[PDB]
């Protein structure tokens, strides 16, 4: 039976351990996890939230960027819906707030409360600038939640506002962080509007944003100090329109995402996106792939990053429906060998269950990991909490399954051989502490490889293969 | 321990994945699944229903041919019974209906209803031609279910019939599909009898059959426009008599089927079948085999197709009773290497659980797959629905087990070391949608291999081996 | 502890058995199950499908009426939606079809096919009458599915139609069933339009409807030969508008349905419905109640029928959330004692698990039973089939639970302490055979009471109480 002997063996994460190496690491603090998402996008931590409609919408994208990673907004929504989520992410924080929310002086406190609970930002906004009219936005004063706390619904805005002559106001549209910090410290105020030469409202700077920018600059930020966020598109004719509008909404990267990324459909979508100035202003990531030849083709088509993984996802059953796939450790090894020589970062997407798997993925050459299941069921993941026979749970479902595709039909106003499933995950709490523990686990693995950086982790890691017997010894055994 | 190291390793479907390849496939519609069952028999889809007495009798054979595959009628029945199932399959549809059912004009509506519910076709027939007597069949008119809907049981046929002078009748025994379509369109009628020069009834053409022939020519048809169907025989002296009578009944292929096909018993049965003009008019398929040497021997004996599989069947325990077998992927690889050079198609028989396994079998060189378990418990599978501790189930049982062999004794009017078992499967509904989903899964696997045809799938597919750890990552993991 | 001793004991179905009595019943056919739903509505069988959004929409209501029972359309939909379901039920069959579907002669076969698949009747319609224009409906001919079977999408209706001068047409707007049967038998036709003095189309009579009316008159029919159907309303101001529109749509009874029917809200809704001529034309049923005092109050308010049951429903948890309820056998006994003296039929609603429970409910005085769980998951029940960890299932959910109430918000375009739950039931197949088996079980229980009628069952039944030990002996014990 000679044909069988020539078939190569592919490995997944559970097939290997990282071999301990000489470590000069003395402090857990010396281990730097900064990495590249794509050719022109750096991240403080190598964690990407999956573009799944049970993992990443605006609340997850905001949380991931705040931890120093990023979320990819899923495309199983209308273009209008996807862009709206993106604008909400961009609205979470800023340095100079463009188009700050305003109100007119003859309006009521009831209308002030409605403006403060603006649906354009999760949590609303903390102040409204009082202006004479919508067209001129001549600044008359400012009103905050605090100023409304004892008001009757009928009380006028101007009766409760701080007038502009009592405000600290600037005309410096280039004001620095140090300068506005000085104005707030000296003026003992929490809001500095920026106005034009005719007193018209141009920007707002808030103490909340200044405090964040002065603190740990872990957060993933664009050039305006807003949170970084990506968005997924498909490969159909209409996806080009989606891509253009996502970039207009502020997308920092686009992710071309189809099950079989080694296809002309994906290669031609990448070429189209790099060929149009309306979309070529942002890095184009493409997947999903699992071979050296596929990496070469997508890189040659112009991809700024590659997403690796055919079948390993928790809710994925491509391997059961089509029979196709590559064990994920071998896929990462093969794809990153090609990509590293061309300078193209790779996302290891799918099949990760523990922080230990993240260490292995980075050790096998990945620059980032993409997580679905490990982040599903967190507070910030979309969906309702449900009681699944006793405990609190949330839905996780494949994007090639029935549930996600009927929901894509219900949201976009519209013969499926499914390649994903639906299930529940236990509610995990806020995603922040979970991400921090995963990064802490990665740092432990880097210390075992003697690595103080991601590039050192990729260069220094050596693996040893284990049998099923070795795998059992690796988890907890013999206790209850 | 050197002897052990020289034993080769055989692989089954769960040992490998199809490696994704460059795909130029743009539309799911561009993927053609047409294939060969045997040297002279083509099929639109590569699915064969197993010759098991819990899988394929007349209703399953009809359904499979209608989907573009085929069923193999099992031989655990009397010759008379096997031939009767075959004639019912052939009676399901036709272009020219030979010996159409008739009735005499002085008969009653009660007798008309009995003739319409003729046991020679599942569902009966829709019309009876009224003729003067059984010997001359001079056409007097036609009576349909519609004409009986308000009749009393005592009303005469001729009182309710449409008379012949009001019918559209032809004398063209070579009438084309376009010509009879024109006669039906112009005559605004649903039945065109074909009569001889003396008005005697020769054939009938019905609108139902014309509509089918005008629609999607997916269905597996013989030269008369009837559904294709095969039949199994053994290797005993009496099996030659069974074979002759099956061919007379309309069998389109014969399948010589014994557990150990690499035996003189099987080789000599193939030689006997090719040597007799009463059976050599149809392709002779033989199995079951699992080695290159076995393929060579059966091909040299004259086989037009090979059936591959020793032990992998869901209900099979040959490997537990005799200890013999070959892991099915390696068996397909080895057998098809020999057979492809001789032009002999191969059926991968047994051990298939998902559409993904079908993609692997075709990728390993098989031209068709044979399914037992995946089709058992469908509406069209034989047997009664049963309640197995709550839910609706149907029996599936091995043909070398006790249950099937006592039933073979009860049907043919008649020291077993069993090599099959009995069990239940959940009721699956109609087989049609299940077959369509399996073919859809296969098309997905072909797209991953970049293949637009079965021959391209066989040439282009490359496998990667996975460990048990890789297999776990391949299904659903970490969700409920 | 004397206070405790004075609390009476309530019984449920599992607490009692029907004591066998002297039976003169010789044939299973002698047992008549005809009963009253309400003062002025009779049913051939005593089975009512529950007004739950997982049990009864138009397909279930049609099936129940065809078996001789009735369905109550649920109100967790817009008024427009509830009325639309009702009109579809009324459209399922008729004697004189009002406003039969028409088409114009210059239209295409493609437009004919669209008219035949009219969404106003489940399954569409079988013919379209060809008329000169929508305003006059002068009959020009008729076109059927059969006439389109060989047409091109572009072929004109008038080219394919049967012209009116070749049709059998009547001007008798009072035509009897015997007379139209004669016209169809003599004319050898399946459609008899009824036209006016100027040839304008007034009604259509079809052979399908005639055959049904000639067969077993088991079906629950209104005076026009359409299927009987009821509809639920609440007790809010807007429910009066819903009630008026339901009656206009053809509702044969209205069911005032709230959890606590012994309340001024329910009593005043009944009084309002009986007091308005727009709703007083149909029987008003009210519930849910569980005491003699409650029956007296609703009867005094004018109820034509009572629905009995507080808490016993399969998906109901009123008893766990509020702590209130009455064991269902005792509730039926107490309520029917009052109602029988006033001539008001009672529906035993909830907690029924087997046909044996139905016999007990009727024996305890109920005129009908209402079933949710036993009919959920049938083909005709609403909702999608789902795979719940292996087998095919359908959702069943309480109308006071979260799932049904969010769906009521999604359908009507809109602080819940839930009193119902959600769950799955195994798919049961078509509801018809299930209903027939339940009625067969009831007939067996009636035979044990020596009863040949429902009234005899209510008068003759005697119960014996069993302990938990007796209950175990009653089901299957000691076998696998
Ligand atoms: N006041 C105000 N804050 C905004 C607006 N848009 C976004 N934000 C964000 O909302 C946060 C304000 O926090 P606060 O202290 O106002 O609750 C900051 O991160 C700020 O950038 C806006 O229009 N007005
Ligand atoms: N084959 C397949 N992969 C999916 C499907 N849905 C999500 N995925 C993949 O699974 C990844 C998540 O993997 P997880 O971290 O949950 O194991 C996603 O980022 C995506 O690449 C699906 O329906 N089919
Ligand atoms: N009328 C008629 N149909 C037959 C006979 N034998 C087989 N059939 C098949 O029964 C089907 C007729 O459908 P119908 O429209 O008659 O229900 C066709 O597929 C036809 O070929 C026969 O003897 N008479
Ligand atoms: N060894 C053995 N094979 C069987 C027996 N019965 C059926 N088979 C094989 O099992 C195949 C069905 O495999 P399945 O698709 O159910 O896994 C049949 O086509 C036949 O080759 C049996 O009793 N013993
Ligand atoms: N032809 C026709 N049938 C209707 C219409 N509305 C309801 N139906 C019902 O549809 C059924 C007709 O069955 P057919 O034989 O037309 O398939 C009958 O029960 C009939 O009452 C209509 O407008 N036209
Ligand atoms: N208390 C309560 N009863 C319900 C609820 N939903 C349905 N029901 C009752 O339960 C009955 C169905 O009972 P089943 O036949 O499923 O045991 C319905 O007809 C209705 O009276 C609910 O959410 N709460
Ligand atoms: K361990
Ligand atoms: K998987
Ligand atoms: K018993």
């Amino acid at each position: 039976f000679n044909e069988s002997a020539s078939i190569p063996t592919g490995l997944t994460y559970d097939d290997v351990l990282i071999i301990p190496q000489h470590s000069r690491v003395t402090s857990r603090k010396e281990v730097n996890t900064t990495t590249r998402l794509s050719r022109n996008v750096k991240l403080s931590i190598p964690i990407v939230a999956s573009n799944m409609d049970t993992v990443c919408e605006q609340r997850m994208a905001v949380a991931m960027a705040r931890e120093g990673g990023i979320g990819i907004l899923h495309r199983f929504c209308s273009i209008e819906e996807q862009c709206a989520m993106l604008r909400e992410v961009k609205r979470a924080q800023s340095f100079l707030i463009e188009s700050p929310r305003i109100i007119l002086p003859h309006e009521t406190a009831r209308e002030a409360w409605e403006g403060l609970n603006w649906k354009g930002r999760v949590g609303g906004v903390g102040c409204l600038l009082v202006v004479n009219c919508k067209n001129e936005r001549k600044l008359l004063g400012i009103i905050t939640r605090h100023d409304l706390k004892l008001a009757d619904e009928s009380t006028t805005v101007e009766s409760l506002m701080t007038p502009v002559d009592k405000m600290v106001v600037s005309t410096n549209t280039s004001i620095s962080l140090e300068e506005v910090t000085h104005l707030m410290r000296k003026g003992r105020t929490a809001n500095v509007p920026i106005v034009g030469q005719n007193g018209q409202l141009l920007y707002l700077v808030t103490l909340s944003d200044v405090v964040k920018l002065r603190k740990n600059k872990q957060a993933s930020l664009d050039s305006r100090g807003r949170l970084l966020v990506g968005a997924a598109v498909g490969v159909k004719k209409d996806d080009m329109n989606r891509a253009i509008r996502l970039v207009e909404a502020g997308a920092d990267v686009l992710v071309v995402d189809i099950a079989h990324g080694h296809s002309d459909l994906c290669i031609n979508m990448v070429k189209r996106l790099k060929g149009d100035p309306r979309t070529a202003s942002v890095d184009i990531i493409a997947g999903n792939i699992a071979s050296a030849e596929a990496a070469e083709a997508l890189i040659d088509a112009g991809a700024d990053g590659l997403k690796i993984g055919v079948g390993p996802g928790s809710i994925a059953i491509t391997r059961l429906v089509a029979g196709a796939g590559v064990p994920q450790l071998s896929a990462v090894l093969a794809c990153t060998r090609v990509a590293r020589r061309r300078g193209v970062p790779c996302i290891a997407d799918g099949g990760l269950r523990t922080s230990g798997d993240i260490s292995k993925a980075i050790g096998a050459g990945a620059d980032t990991v993409m997580l679905g299941n490990m982040l599903a069921g967190t507070d910030e993941a979309p969906g309702r909490v449900l009681v699944k026979d006793g405990q609190k749970v949330k839905i996780i479902r494949g994007m090639a399954g029935f549930g996600a595709n009927l929901s894509k039909a219900e949201r976009e106003r519209t013969s499926l051989v499914p390649e994903g499933v639906e299930g529940s995950v236990a509610c995990k709490g806020p995603v922040g502490p979970i991400v921090r523990q995963l990064v802490g686990g990665l740092r432990s693995g880097m210390s075992y490889s003697g690595a103080k950086s991601i590039e050192e982790m990729q260069r220094r890691t050596r693996f040893v293969r284990m049998t099923g017997a070795g795998l059992r010894e690796s988890g907890s055994h013999g206790v209850a």
